């Protein structure tokens, strides 16, 4: 019953090792599903304050793809994967809902042109999504299908074996997720993303790390468990191409970011809540801090491609004192830098 | 993947021992390099808010050396060097890029008399790093050479390979480093102490604990650890002889204190901050609370001579409750010491 | 010898009357000087952390004058100063000392075409700043000269006598300035408006009101007790067009500013500090922001022109009860305004 | 019985006036007593956490005068008087009680060539005070004496009419005193002053502003008022030369400063506390702080000596919105200045 111990990003450190890559001449290209590759290894979340097509736009420009979220007619949400796709042909994804009723959106997205459909779910593993899954591989055999979300060996098994062209990880850790203290139900992040490439390594088929993302630090650690590419809201949430107004509030600018089973959102219980993120300027400046801090890594472990990173780096489990040595400490910091801030 | 458990600082305690020692008579000297013996085991990192030649001066008196940093013309590097050298012959260290291009920097420093030419790189184990302490060696072959940093076995037995007299160690530990959480890549620093030593132990070559260092117990646990000596920024930064003004702030005295990758320092990622450290007067009064420190946890581990603390001492592992005790608790204090304070 | 009680702007309330002016249709131009005229009632402070040619090119095109500081070589002071005058066909002041000895800075400025000359000292009433006057005067029979500070009647008068074409009113009300404190000299910037206004306004010679305009009722209240229109340093300092970079702290935004009597702008005792001022983004909406609760106040006094607010619009005095009802009160503020921040 | 209002330093403001006078140029000579002159208007408070020796020594040597406190024994108290007067030819004073018995003290000091004698007492229109005093003149007709404390023109009157040299001011203004708060008596201290001053001036006799000094400003206002010098306790206490030891207290450095009415000082109610006071350096440098506010406000109200100072210059009375403008305000203080710290 107790199956033993899991592991998220403030557990381990990754091993420097002997290297020949310079940050400047790290390949970041890395794949997305199956068939779709992308130029560095990250996806936008499909929620309301993070994701239309303006963000996945910008998001594609640097060679990442967004996820246009599904808070919005069918009609709305084809109209914005159509405008990122006459945006100079750029890749676009689209999510939809695990529930009946979903076929006509589905089909208005394909006939807009969209490139990867995502089924996302908190619960990757209910047979209800897998029979979606598996209903929308028989209707599109060609179509890229993202699953999930799962944590779990079991899970991703699942998945693969209903269609998916990539599997999706991530139960619970998200900055605005409250699912794991609402139900106890979860697994720490690392572990999760470990165990699902475990299984889908050997499908060929791609993991992306779905929540939890915070420094650029844990998008190298969900890379080296196993992961393709990361999936991240907070991060982007607060960008200028990130819906909403800016807000001031004490002295500071901020926008809106709410979890997608927050009461606001899905307008009995909610697994997440709304909040407020720093007004961070243009995400393609974001992109170019964490991207930095990413190839700084491919540097450190010698890792030339993203698969090299994914595959053959090392990690050592660490205790609460290894993380505040690997923190600021002991000083009074008066000029933060972009990469590392409250 | 999953290297093992990592430890720091905080993570061990040191076990007390049967001793014919007191801390008067405990013998601090030690080695620097394989040929440069040093009266007590201390380095002042080479950093512009820490080692110019006033603070190496001081220190070179009190038994220790400092290492001149690079953030200035060779013309001033070389001037600084000699200072230090017609200072009653004091011993002085300095530091260069493991960058091409730094030929002439380190002629111009070994014709000012430098006793010990430090390649200083964040990531030690890069051929590139590796190919420049060769290159430096065979133009050299009488130069005492330190090269780091690295953090592993492997990255010292590559240094000791290409020719270094000292390896030396800590990938992200530095009080203002980010490293660790901006790339995700590094090692606790009690565990890369001794898995470098584990190897330096076997060619006779010293090993230098760089990074983290913040009370005077870190010194005896840096050193227990296999360490010959320890490199310090954050704990004589703020001194009187460390470059730069006093700053006033809130009611107290303030020295700056940055990081050597940090932007204001580098003048695309920036791997430090910048910061303010207490001004604490003369360092020669810190180096007698430190030593103070260290002669007494030698009384108490019955070590005659560094080389005893660094060969035969124990440690036990502690947990957070292990350490709550060890900090002062449960009391208000009113008075602090100058070897445990705010 | 304690005449009277002396007063600042959150000692008074101008009171609404009897109106045909609406916000959109008041008219906002007045003087600078007594043959320069300006569209907005606003100039910027000549001080290294406010103006310099960016920020005097924003201001002038939005209908204002900036004056550039002398915390410079001559000729860089010379470039900036025709670097405006060829954006647009802009006017610009520049700033110099009574020190003796100013000639020949003078001379380039003027030169340089100059539209406004800035006699800037913290003691108009000087007998040394009043000759350096009457010498600029007899040298340059045409040039308009601002003279001052001033915080009296007979203060106002000895310039005007010397032959200023402007009084610049303020002695410490600055954000950064200290001189009361030290010195323990100075009037509340209400009553040393109103005492230098009722001298100038015989002469027609406009007076200027500069320092501790922290809100847009300020710049109301300053034009109202008799100035033609008020110079800022903080409310403009962490504007994009100020000079100095951007810095992070504590996860928001802020450029520098200082006094020009602090320890860093000298390089005797300081009379000003060093600071930082959040960072505001593009001066134009600032003076939007401003100018648009200048408008309301004109509207809300029948005040059709400026001239109209300066010498027709009444005041009362009020308590700090008063003052408290004035601001937002008993209520948890969620969203601020751009006028109107913590 | 409720004659007037009454005030002290942060009710008023000093007028800038007319000026030949530079900073550099101002006269700082004053007189303590009817035949005593200094250089400087600055006197030390009998209080041992602020006087003894040591600090009278260099006070003496910039130009004031210490008051030796009277808690130690008469010869202790001798030894002290002799050790500055054998220190370079320099001036000094000494305070005794009231209480009756005091006749063997005073005549050791006397014989241990004090140039001074200062009976201090809380209440100085006390009969049993003004007895001491004459019967103290009738003993050494020629002895400099300071009576005090009084803080109205009766009290000056009487104090002057018993025969004493200067009359000290100050009922309970004290940084460290609560006498008015225990007891409910006194009176702010430029009424005071300015009282005490009105008579005193007809006779020539000096008066002497004690208490409640804490800006350099504050000592410009206590002089504009009547004083020819001003008596310091808490701004002295904290410097290198002021006796008792270094207090480390959450990283910062004090020591203890307490009123000589407080329980640890008696050995009736106390009218006073303990507390402690920021480490401020050498005295040298806070009077050469403390003095260059002073110079500064000469050259900015027209006054070339002290006397033209604490007799012609005018102030104004100002609200607590006046006082808030004087101060700095709406800014982040980053750099403070030796003479305006939290
Ligand atoms: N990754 C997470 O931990 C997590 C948790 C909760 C919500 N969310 C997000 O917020 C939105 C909320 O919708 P949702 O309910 O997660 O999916 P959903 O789209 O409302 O439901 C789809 C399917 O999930 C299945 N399911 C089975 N048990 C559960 C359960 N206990 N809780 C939730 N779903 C279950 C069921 O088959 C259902 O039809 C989604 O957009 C998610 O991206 C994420
Ligand atoms: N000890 C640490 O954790 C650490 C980390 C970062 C910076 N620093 C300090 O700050 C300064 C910054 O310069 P730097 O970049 O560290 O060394 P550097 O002197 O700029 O670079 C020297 C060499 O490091 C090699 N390198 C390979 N991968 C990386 C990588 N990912 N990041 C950095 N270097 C790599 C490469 O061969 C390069 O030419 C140095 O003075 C260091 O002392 C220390
Ligand atoms: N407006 C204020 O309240 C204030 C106060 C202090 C400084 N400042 C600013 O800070 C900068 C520093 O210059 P500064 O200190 O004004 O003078 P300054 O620019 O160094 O000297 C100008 C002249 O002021 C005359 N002066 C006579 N007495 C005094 C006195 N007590 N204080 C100052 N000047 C006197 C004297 O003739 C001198 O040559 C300037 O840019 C000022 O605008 C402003
Ligand atoms: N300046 C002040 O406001 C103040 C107030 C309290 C104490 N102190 C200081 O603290 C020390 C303690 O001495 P002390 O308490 O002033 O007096 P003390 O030195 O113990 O006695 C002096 C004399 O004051 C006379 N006196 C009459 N009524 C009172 C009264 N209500 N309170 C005090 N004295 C009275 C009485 O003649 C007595 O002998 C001295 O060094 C004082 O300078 C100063
Ligand atoms: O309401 C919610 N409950 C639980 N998970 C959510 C909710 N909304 C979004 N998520 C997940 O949280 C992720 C973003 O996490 P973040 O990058 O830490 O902010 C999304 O990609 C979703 O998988
Ligand atoms: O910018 C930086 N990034 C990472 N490490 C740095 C940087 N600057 C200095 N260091 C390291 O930090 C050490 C000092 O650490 P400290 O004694 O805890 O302050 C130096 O000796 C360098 O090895
Ligand atoms: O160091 C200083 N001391 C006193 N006044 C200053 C100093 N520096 C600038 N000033 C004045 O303060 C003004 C700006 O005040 P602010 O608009 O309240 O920030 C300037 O126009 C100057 O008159
Ligand atoms: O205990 C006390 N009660 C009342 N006044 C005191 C006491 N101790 C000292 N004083 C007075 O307070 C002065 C110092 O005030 P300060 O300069 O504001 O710290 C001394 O010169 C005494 O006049
Ligand atoms: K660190
Ligand atoms: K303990
Ligand atoms: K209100
Ligand atoms: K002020």
């Amino acid at each position: 019953r107790i199956a033993k111990e899991a592991l998220t990003f403030d557990d381990v450190l990754l091993v420097p090792a002997h290297s020949t890559v310079l940050p400047n001449t790290a390949d970041l290209r890395t794949r997305l599903t199956k068939n779709i590759a992308l130029n560095i290894p990250m996806v936008s979340a499909s929620m309301d304050t993070v994701t239309e097509a303006r963000l996945a736009i910008a998001l594609a420009q640097e060679g990442g793809i967004g996820f246009i979220h599904k808070n919005m007619s069918i009609e709305q949400q084809a109209a914005q994967v159509h405008q990122v796709k006459i945006s100079g042909g750029l890749r676009v994804g689209a999510a939809v809902g695990a529930a009946p009723g979903n076929e006509e959106r589905v089909k208005a997205l394909v006939e807009a042109g969209v490139d990867v459909l995502l089924i996302d779910s908190s619960h990757g593993h209910s047979e209800g999504v897998l029979q979606r899954i598996r209903e929308t591989r028989a209707a599109y055999p060609h179509l890229e299908i993202i699953g999930g979300n799962v944590a779990t060996a079991e899970g991703a098994r699942a998945l693969i074996e209903a269609g998916v062209s990539a599997v999706k990880v991530g139960i619970g850790p998200g900055s605005i997720c409250t699912t794991r203290i609402v139900t106890g139900v979860g697994v720490p992040q690392i572990t999760a993303i470990a165990d699902a490439a475990g299984v889908a390594n050997e499908y060929g088929i791609p993991v992306i790390a779905d929540g939890g993302i915070r420094f650029s630090g844990d998008i190298s650690k969900a890379i080296a468990a196993g992961a393709s590419c990361v999936m991240v809201g907070s991060m982007f949430a607060g960008t200028e191409e990130a819906p909403g107004e800016v807000i001031l509030y004490q002295g500071r600018s901020y926008k809106a970011y709410r979890g997608m089973g927050s009461l606001g959102a899905m307008s009995l219980v909610p697994e997440g809540i709304e909040g407020r993120i720093a007004y961070k300027g243009h995400l393609k400046e974001i992109i170019h801090q964490q991207m930095g801090g990413l190839r700084s890594c491919m540097g450190l472990t010698g890792s030339a491609t993203v698969e090299d990173l994914r595959t053959k780096a090392q990690f050592v489990r660490i205790s609460g004192a290894g993380m505040k040595e690997s923190h600021v400490h002991d000083v009074q910091i008066t000029k933060e830098a972009p990469n590392y801030r409250l």
